[PDB]
């Protein structure tokens, strides 16, 4: 099992990071919207 | 089955990344718009 | 992909790329700050 668990671990860490950036993106898009609007 | 799920999970990761790539390109273009007009 | 070596190789190439997108985003975030700052 080791190869499989090490690749799964890494893919999961990538996926968590992607989720985190999607959140940062939403907040940034909010800020853009405020600069476009006001 | 393992190489199979692995493949599956990488492909999920690769699709996410492309969307990320696309979202980033869209933000930066809005930023340009504001900076130049 | 056929092998763990090759999956990890491709994952690594994503991670390298993503590394670069993060730097670009941070620079963009600073640009928003500047625009907010006015």
């Amino acid at each position: 099992w080791g190869s499989i668990d090490q690749i799964n671990g890494k893919l999961n860490r990538v996926i968590e990071k992607f989720h985190q950036i999607e959140k940062e993106f939403s907040e940034v898009e909010g800020r853009i919207q405020d600069l476009e609007k006001y």
